């Protein structure tokens, strides 16, 4: 951290950037470097703007009359600023200073007197995890990572103690913003620290499964909600378990259905069903509607492609940096699933050029069939949802490269038998691009059952011998040892995969919550709704429909006092367990 | 069945009852020591049966739609074009592969058949094996105790019941009604596992039980002291 | 059942240390242990406080093991009378 601070002072040196001078360190610089260590969040803990722009106080900059890159409200310019009384987080200031220096024993003492407890613990974990990946010294990096995990467990304990008593206020504390930690929330701050263990603990997933299933319930079945999904009148019946129905707040069936539809789950199912039915629509125009002209049932595909691709620009405009247009697309490029989506778009572009040209219909009948499975891969990508499905689809995520590995193994081993099968026997079936059939294509079929025995069988003894040997090598060694290496890897990182699925559960929720409940067929209307709005408006200040809840002060004080009380309760319990541990008594 | 104009629908709607009653037969067949505690595993997996059905059948359709696309198939009849398009896809999974009809795009036929089979017979088979085995190991003790638990439910229903065969049980059904023709209050008998005891023997068992309780308490007190963590505290 | 009256009153209040002392002087031993386990398990599912519910469930399982030990000691010696004690009202 000292090296980074002595380097920011030179990146913004005395002459060109901090134009008067900057050979002295001042709080704006450390705020700037803490912003780099943290994510792309709001202005850091110390005042950036002209009021307390702490960059350029060594030259006689003007006093209060200046109020530009100088002192505006403080008392005197005495090669200092004055008394910025306590910057509303005096304990957090020591906590950050002790954390950045890796003083493990010193930071724990200071954190005990902290105010915004869980937020501070998570922020310290993120800073430590970010500094470890940059620290060149392996011992320092390992110690920093260990301390980050220790502060993880420290936060998890406090949140567990808070969730046990009045879990309803526990989620409110979870989703509350923190003015003392850069105007962020504890949940959001956990995502970037990447926090395997905190996000997988109990009430975290309970709040996730509460914001998901928006207002309805957590009790009634997935197989039962889909019935009233399709049957609109059945929704009004006494079948579904609402919270509005519990509170008998049904004064308007339109509003009762509006809450139902704004619940993220039905939006997810409706999108899934649209994606499932447009695949059948695409299958319709390849069996019967194989025409070289845009037919009645063809412009719908172009409109659907236009509608789906607009979700990408919606995501681009959702929450970008106001200066970086290319630096935000790096995340999409690193997303290999987004890369597969845009590749499927490019493959559709390549297939449409053949579909429109009448002289290449046959190549268009074979180059667009692969898109049907390429989009099925995308459908499977969205189908990482179910509790008995997702954490074990993390296994195929682990095995995605091993799929290619075992394909290259087994297919080459299959060719090793296919070449040998047709050698001794005198086969004579040959045509243009069917001698290949009769020589190679009839080898893979003889593995899964299509064995033309009357043609395959003097060398009957050798035919028995080689068939037994190759099948012994395949169906035993490459099957049951494959079973073993699947099962051992499943057992090895099962907890890792469970926590990882718990982790990515929030990614679906974020994209499915901040989005209108309109079906994909009608989403083109909402696409132009934001443009007709900007015809009148000029600045991006429409709404903030994120999981970021601002709190009134008289209630924030009430939650923070309760949180401090529960922190002290937890600390006493941990101190008691430390003494109860037998290794401590041996030392005693 | 009684309406003569719907015999064909009655030939197809009553066939499912043969398996629906087989499910009930399996429900009664939670009896054997090597059967019941591992049928608790399929009790755990009853919903996962539907789960994996919805997974694998949709993945099968994903191949069935793609199989008939490139090749120019022309076999169609009313409710048999569906046969030749979809019904011949599941048969090609378990062995009925009409190769002389399924096979220019021989290279692509090899490629897609290899890819889809690699995805199915490897990933959805042996990982399914792993997730069956780990769940079997995880709650094996739970399932064993659970089967031990439900063992009494069968016993209660099969003890308090006359030994007449089901063909003759209609006689015992009216035996309790001809009895109530004369009687008026439900005080026939109590054939439950509830044994009343005479006092002079109840006292003898209770004194023995107290003696054995004290014996057990002394043993537990001794083990508590023998535990090394207690001696560290000492 | 004067001892059982104190046993129930101590159990319903979740006094773990107090109930164990009273149960030592009990007469209908296995029956009392099982009944206490059932009462604790039923009260835990209704207790709103999670700490109290968890402690009640843990005490119910403790009384389970307490009953199992007594029944094992009784079954080792003269199992034939052990089943009679089991099935007695």
């Amino acid at each position: 951290f000292h090296s980074k601070l002595q380097k920011v002072l030179v990146e913004d040196p005395e002459r060109p950037a901090c134009a008067p001078a900057a050979p002295r360190l001042q709080m704006h610089h450390v705020a700037q470097v803490l912003r780099e260590l943290l994510g792309d969040f709001t202005q850091p803990l110390y005042p950036r703007p002209r009021h307390n722009d702490r960059l350029r106080l060594l030259l006689p900059v003007p006093h209060v009359k200046l109020n530009v890159q100088g002192v505006s409200l403080r008392s005197l310019y005495k090669r200092s600023s004055g008394h910025v009384t306590f910057t509303m987080d005096p304990i957090r200031d020591l906590l950050i200073w002790a954390i950045v220096q890796n003083r493990r024993e010193l930071a724990g003492i200071i954190w005990a007197q902290s105010q915004d407890c869980i937020a501070a613990a998570l922020a310290c974990s993120k800073i430590l995890k970010e500094l470890s990946k940059e620290e060149e010294d392996t011992d320092s990096s390992e110690e920093m990572l260990a301390l980050a995990e220790e502060y993880e467990h420290r936060a998890i304990g406090v949140f567990t103690e808070c969730y046990r008593k009045d879990e309803e206020r526990a989620q409110k504390l979870l989703t509350r913003v923190s003015e003392a930690w850069g105007k962020t929330t504890c949940l959001q701050l956990a995502l970037e620290a990447k926090d395997m263990k905190f996000v997988s603990h109990g009430g975290i997933q309970a709040f996730l499964t509460k914001v998901w299933w928006g207002q309805l319930s957590v009790d009634n079945g997935l197989w039962r909600v889909t019935l009233c999904m399709l049957a609109f009148p059945l929704l009004l019946t006494g079948l579904i378990s609402f919270r509005e129905k519990r509170l008998q707040d049904v004064g308007t069936p339109a509003a009762r259905a509006r809450a139902f539809f704004t619940a993220p789950v039905v939006v997810f199912h409706l999108n899934i069903l649209s994606y499932f039915a447009f695949l059948c629509l695409f299958a319709y125009v390849l069996m019967v509607d194989f025409q070289p002209v845009p037919s009645w049932c063809e412009c719908a595909i172009y409109l659907w492609l236009f509608s789906l691709v607009c979700e990408e620009m919606r995501q681009l405009f959702y929450d970008p940096d106001e200066c970086g247009l290319m630096k935000k697309a790096a995340l999409y490029f690193s997303d290999f699933w987004n890369k597969l989506d845009v590749g499927a778009i490019l493959l559709f572009v390549a297939g449409l050029t053949c579909r429109l040209i009448p002289a290449t219909l046959y190549p268009g009948r074979v180059i667009l069939s692969l898109d049907f499975i390429l989009f099925c891969l995308r459908l499977m990508h969205i189908f990482t949802i179910s509790k008995t499905l997702g954490p074990k689809i993390i296994i195929v995520k682990r095995m995605m490269k091993d799929v290619f590995f075992f394909l290259f193994l087994l297919a080459v081993w299959v060719v090793s038998f296919g070449v040998a099968k047709q050698a001794i026997l005198i086969h004579n079936e040959r045509r243009v691009d069917w001698l290949f059939r009769g020589a190679v294509y009839h080898s893979y079929l003889t593995i899964f059952g299509q064995i033309p025995g009357y043609i395959d069988g003097f060398p009957e003894w050798l035919t028995v011998l080689l068939l037994c040997l190759y099948l012994l090598f395949t169906n035993i060694l490459l099957l049951n040892l494959l079973i073993a290496m699947f099962n051992y890897t499943f057992q090895q990182v099962q907890e890792h995969t469970d926590q990882i699925w718990k982790f990515q559960r929030h990614d679906l929720i974020e994209e499915y919550h901040g989005r209108p409940a309109a079906p994909p067929p009608f989403i083109l209307l909402s696409h132009l709704q934001l443009f007709i709005k900007r015809v009148v408006l000029k600045t991006p200040a429409k709404r903030h429909k994120q999981l970021k809840n601002k709190l009134e002060k008289n209630e924030e004080a009430a939650l923070l006092s309760w949180e401090i009380y529960l922190k002290e309760n937890y600390l006493q319990n941990r101190q008691f367990q430390q003494k109860q541990r037998p290794e401590q008594k041996i030392e005693d």
